[PDB]
């Protein structure tokens, strides 16, 4: 119910500013001085301007880097976020990673669903489940996700924690 | 912190996804069944095919009403999301407000950003305080938001509650 700092990088729905209190709706109140994500009235800065401060609520990151949506944003320059042009990735990139848990495509192109995440994903949100660890010849995980104790790869107390084999464990 | 049911439509940053118990995770245990938004393995319809739904986190709704990221989500068909194509929006395409709260330009284009939420906006979260209620001639806000006390439109319990002038006013 609470977000940004409050509410654990936590996202407000249809875009609606999380105020700096962490809490969503829309005006002044919310998206001004404060807003922590969402539709905010002082567009949020990212990547290259920014280190890498990748645009939170799926928003285009623009080749000045500022985070928003729109033609300016998700066209030319767009540094990150549902950009226009085709995201590439994975061993047609010399290996490289989707930004925001994306899917690699086994055409080596970022993406969500069916056709990105699953049958030959490379890394990010891969719905394929392939198992790592000890029975599994010692296979890691991609994007650094936790190898559970049963060998499977999510980020989690599930995973991160007890038995976590690799990845990014609590330990 | 938590998310979907479990915590007022809340969605995970960087497209973590929503277990069935309100929780943000990557993992069969937060992306399979049960997932109520982010990286679900099995997208969520959308538009048309599933009653005019929209798709969490900013998600494109591809035509055939599943939700996602990539040329066959965002491009061709998008009939919903961060659509590849400029969304119109306006007294251009007749009033038409632009969906998940993005800001109508003033040349009728949805998009989010300075330039499209600032001067000229005409619906979302347009970052001018245009005033609404008796404080300016009863204006009243786009999108059904909520003209509070003082006269000025947004979403909130400080907005719709006691002394909202008009909207989708609580009391
Ligand atoms: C110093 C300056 O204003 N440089 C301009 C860029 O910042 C500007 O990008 C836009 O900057 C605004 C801040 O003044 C942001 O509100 C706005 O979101 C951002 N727009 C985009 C698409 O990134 C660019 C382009 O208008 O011009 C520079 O001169
Ligand atoms: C009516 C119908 O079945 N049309 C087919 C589409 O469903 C199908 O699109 C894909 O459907 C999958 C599940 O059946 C989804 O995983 C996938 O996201 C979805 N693709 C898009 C872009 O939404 C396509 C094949 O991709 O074929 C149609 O005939």
């Amino acid at each position: 119910q609470r977000c940004g700092e409050q509410g654990s990088g936590m996202e407000c729905p249809n875009n609606l500013c999380c105020s700096q209190y962490g809490y969503c709706g829309m005006g002044g109140d919310y998206c001004g001085k404060g807003c922590q994500n969402g539709a905010c009235w002082t567009s949020k800065r990212c990547g290259s301007q920014a280190g890498g401060k990748t645009c939170p609520n799926n928003h285009c990151c623009s080749q000045y880097g500022h985070c928003g949506f729109g033609a300016e944003y998700c066209g030319a320059g767009c540094q990150g976020g549902p950009c226009r042009a085709d995201i590439k990735c994975g061993s047609q990139a010399g290996g490289k990673l989707c930004p925001n848990n994306l899917c690699c495509s086994q055409w080596g192109y970022c993406g969500l669903g069916s056709e990105f995440c699953g049958e030959g994903c490379q890394n990010g949100a891969c719905s394929t489940d392939k198992p790592c660890g000890k029975d599994a010849g010692g296979r890691v995980c991609t994007n650094n996700y936790c190898c559970s104790k049963w060998g499977s790869c999510g980020i989690g107390p599930g995973y991160c924690g007890a038995g976590c084999q690799s990845g990014g464990c609590d330990g």
